[PDB]
């Protein structure tokens, strides 16, 4: 199936900047969530999980249809906790009922990265809601207890290469693992609601010990109180991933640029943009607007 981007009728960059801004203002206001981490990280994860169901082989799943709104997908065990991002976005959608679900979930992620001082992420509109029977089955999102070979093969289905995978994984600077959600517990670093290359620095520089958590799963833990999932740690076990980890640990701008590209790509897999579609939008942050 072909999913052609269709601009919400009559809307232009200013309309979407208003949605951006409303997301960004609520991110600022609703600051208590998750022990004052705030909603930035879970909005980034929501954008990724609503996009990461894509299968390049038949164009099923992906961000276009906004299918997370249907119970099969919002109740995927892999999506445990993302209901908090959805509830956050609900008043946004009520204020701007014209935006499609896929456009709102993906825009939430863009807005979160940027408001957390991350790179600009160009964003295109035009996702169109598709019906309940287009919701992908559970099981397309990745397991965390696996090795580098798993990770590499997993991400081929999303048409991501080694550099794109290592870049995307840098989002694990943000937020934390929650035992009751995923069976893993702990943050990956100190700056977990500011977008930086800390994930790579911690991988290389902390002294990691392989421990079992209280759900009886293995994870890597440091004396600083940080953790890494087995799939995170695989990025320094595999020599190809390791090289790229070192690159991003040593060049913040390069990480920003590569993350931006990969994240836009993730959010756009499966969508065909007509030749005369609008160019991608780059939203101003609240700070850049003086708001
Ligand atoms: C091999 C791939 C990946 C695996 C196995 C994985 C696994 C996980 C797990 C188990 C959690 C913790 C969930 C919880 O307990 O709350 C998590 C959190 C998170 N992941 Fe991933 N992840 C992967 C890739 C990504 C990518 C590609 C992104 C986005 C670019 C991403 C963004 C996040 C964020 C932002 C959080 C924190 C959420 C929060 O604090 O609520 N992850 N991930």
């Amino acid at each position: 199936l072909v999913h052609v981007a269709s601009v919400e009728k009559g809307r232009s960059y200013e309309d979407f900047q208003k949605v951006y801004n409303a997301i960004a203002l609520k991110l600022r206001e609703d600051d208590e969530y998750d022990n004052y981490i705030g909603y930035g990280p879970v909005l980034v994860r929501l954008a990724w999980h609503t996009s990461g169901t894509w299968d390049k082989h038949d164009n099923t799943g992906g961000s276009y249809g906004g299918t997370y709104r249907f119970k099969k997908e919002f109740n995927d065990p892999s999506n445990a906790g993302l209901q908090n991002g959805f509830k956050f976005l609900e008043p946004i959608h009520k204020e701007f009922p014209w935006i499609s679900s896929g456009d709102l979930f993906s825009l939430g992620g863009v807005t979160a990265v940027q408001e957390m001082q991350g790179p600009k992420i160009p964003w295109r509109c035009g996702r169109v809601d598709t019906p309940e029977d287009t919701t992908p089955d559970n099981g397309r999102l990745p397991d965390a207890d696996k090795d580098a070979d798993y990770v590499r093969t997993f991400f081929q289905r999303l048409n991501m290469n080694d550099r794109e995978v290592v870049a995307l994984m840098g989002a694990h600077a943000l937020g934390k693992t929650h035992l009751k959600r995923s069976g893993y517990e702990g943050p990956w670093g100190a700056a977990n609601n500011v977008f930086t290359n800390e994930f790579y620095l911690n991988l290389l520089n902390e002294d990691w010990k392989l421990e079992k958590n209280d759900a009886n799963n293995e994870q890597w833990d440091s004396k600083s109180g940080y953790m890494m999932l087995p799939t995170d740690y695989s990025l320094i076990q595999d020599p190809k991933y390791l090289s790229i980890v070192k690159e991003y640990a040593n060049d913040q701008d390069k990480f920003f640029k590569d993350f931006s590209k990969a994240f836009e790509k993730l959010l756009e897999n499966g969508i065909t943009f007509p030749k005369d579609a609008p160019s991608p939008f780059i939203f101003k942050t609240l700070e850049e607007q003086g708001l």
